[PDB]
């Protein structure tokens, strides 16, 4: 069996709290990924799998979401596992309960917990004193593990090999966490990486030098040029938010140098793949949702089949 | 197997959105409520049965529910499916998503999907973009189709034949919509139609004009009259709302004149069915909630098993 | 099978509502209770069992829980059932829909519900109009029945026979409700009770009375004494509220007294058992909850096994 195989083999994933980006190895996401692709075609053939038929998944939200959330639930259905969605608007929460105490409570009901935070330091928390895993799907918008994992696959699965490509950021980069993270993910390979974004919204300079350190930095970049996107083989988009600038003239101006529509695309590669966290406001435009470069889509799909690797690696 | 033979046979419901009654046969109804018959044979025997195993439905209300969302829920179940509940109050709703990315995003995950949503347009926006299918719980209150269906199926179910029954519409018929459908499912029939409501909130002309085409259209009265009732095989009401009249004297006087109480029933017929899609408010008096005629729970019921044979169909 | 021929016994659970502790024998309870042990080896051994495969429960909160909703959820799963969790905020109960019409509703989709709601008579109005099993989740916080079985089921557990053991109850003994119930189900055994609360906290008469009647009341205290805690086998703690004082200066004093910490249990045995049915302020600090003594994170735990066995019980 293709998949009992891989399942059965060694993973740093394997009972493990999934916090950050930087407890994982390029050998571990490799098997992850192997995975995932096995998950899929799974899926296709089974809809619903035998995986994680005795086990149980808590999801714990305390900021809004509709892709790591539902996502979650479906991978861990799709396993053959059981789901208990938290709502804690209508939890004890609602009655001073600490964080703490919830994931211990929960502790005795389920066999992992996906947890969204406000406070960065939620993970220390949960390291601390919950007893079974815990997969980070947020901690003060400073980390979010499986987004990286699934937008590192999202470009393979779209590409083929990393060797070569050029990745574009463009928009928040300062605000943007999953650019981060995914720069991280990215200091194995052979790729260049252009940033795109208002001089305020840059990088951090520790980041930057992690691209300056690998040998990755192409240019930094306040437009959107033609040249910039003719080189381009991944445009990796972040949300610009309008409290990032004093004035809303500004806003709109920078909204309005960073939007994806036709008149970008046409100076892309007929390859480049669109990509986006989400969600979105403008800084995607509604036009190319169906040109074959507008891949957002498609990462979501590919991010079910990386939590479904994920869930059965950590709950195996 | 009865029920695999049945749903072996060919169905405008397979694979298809269930946006309106209008795309609907007089056939695709009579194989969807004999199916449900089976289906209610079969939770009476095993409870979950073993015919959408492998498949996963999405239910996504942005306006209040009971019966619509519990019921596809336990409906899914019922039929061994997963489900996956969306609260949008706290989904990437709250952050600006648009529907379309909402239900792109949901169709990554499952193989249907419900959705209630106050925008007459919504279906037209899940038919450009959705490429699952979507089964319309409510557009702007303007459709609400299984609620149609359901209430057919509650009538063939309590009476038998339609041949030569009476149906009398009782309440606000301008703004329940719910009437409107139920008179499109019925033009094939050999009924007979009353309809009792203020003048101010009689059918639509549209509405009344395709009574009359039908030869259906008995009367058109302000008043819930001793001989109305004593004609009447079936009670529909719909709720009236404080803001359907400029005073609250007359909304109170309209109450009063329409509220279906034991004097209401001892004008009916021994054999009279009572029907609200509900919730109700006092419309229909608790004190006829015990009463043989008080089908309106019943109704409910019936609703489980036509969305357990709809969501088979569309999912098969 | 061990649990197969525990659960084909007689018991007063089968096919009931569970409203009351009043309703129950010891015979009752021990059944309960070594059915309960057996959950928990079979949940070791098989994560998701096969008791309840054809049933669904409905949960219906209408008052915050995460102790009460997400376990009974987790043991329906665990059983092999199916769970609906209804959100009474964005229900039809927003339209104005009484408990009755929603109980009657999910009646139709569900084998049982369980129900919190602010009236105390809610379950009474359960019991007249609800044609399916409902569970006391807490009614207007009067009574909490399986909490009251899990915090018994907690003691045994914890220190094996009841003969001859303390059980010190402190803080609010007068609207902490979870312990005049479990005054009520020690009525049986050769305890001994210590009541230590601010004088206008103090238990109401009736329930001191029980304990008179039952030669059960060891001492009512308004001060956590060292003589006291050295005598305690079971310390039982309970939230003191801000609306329990006119002042918040006493307020204070009150907590800063009964406030379990290091400092108290150094005058506690080596085997108390500290307890409390949570959520809690700050009254059990968080410098104690890695002790041995404190048992609130296993009472929670044992609190899922009891409801396996509750639930395997009624539905069963």
């Amino acid at each position: 069996s293709p998949l009992q195989e891989m399942l059965a083999a060694p993973s740093s994933f394997k009972k493990s709290h999934v916090l950050s980006v930087t407890q994982f190895t390029r050998a571990d996401l490799h098997l992850l990924f192997q995975i995932a692709q096995e998950m899929r075609l799974g899926v296709q053939r089974e809809g619903v799998l035998d995986i994680l038929r005795g086990k149980v998944l808590c999801t714990l939200f305390y900021e809004p979401s509709t892709r790591t959330s539902a996502s979650f639930d479906a991978a861990m259905q799709r396993l053959g596992g059981r789901t208990i969605p938290i709502q804690t608007s209508t939890s004890s929460v609602q009655k001073g309960e600490t964080l703490q105490d919830t994931l211990r409570t929960l502790a005795c009901y389920s066999d992992a917990i996906v947890l969204r935070h406000p406070d960065e330091k939620c993970v220390d928390v949960a390291k601390k004193y919950c007893p079974v895993p815990v997969i980070n799907g947020g901690n003060g918008s400073k980390e979010h593990p499986t987004q990286a994992f699934l937008d590192l696959f999202t470009i393979r699965e779209e590409l083929g090999t990393m060797q070569g490509l050029t990745i574009t950021f463009v928009g928040d980069l300062l605000y943007g966490r999953p650019v981060h993270s995914l720069v991280y993910l990215l200091r194995h390979y052979q790729v260049k990486v252009q940033l795109v974004s208002p001089k305020a919204l840059r990088l951090p300079p520790a980041v930057r030098q992690q691209l300056v350190d690998a040998g990755q930095l192409l240019c930094e970049s306040e437009a959107l040029t033609p040249e910039i996107l003719g080189r381009t083989d991944v445009l990796y988009c972040t949300r610009v938010q309008k409290e990032r600038f004093p004035s809303l003239a500004e806003f709109e101006a920078v909204k309005d140098s960073y939007r994806i529509d036709y008149s970008t695309l046409k100076y892309a590669k007929p390859t480049t793949v669109v990509m986006h966290p989400l969600p979105r406001n403008e800084e995607v435009a509604e036009e190319v949702d169906f040109d074959q470069r507008a891949a957002y889509f498609r990462q979501m799909c590919y991010g079910l089949y990386c939590r479904m690797a994920l869930l059965a690696l950590v709950m195996s």
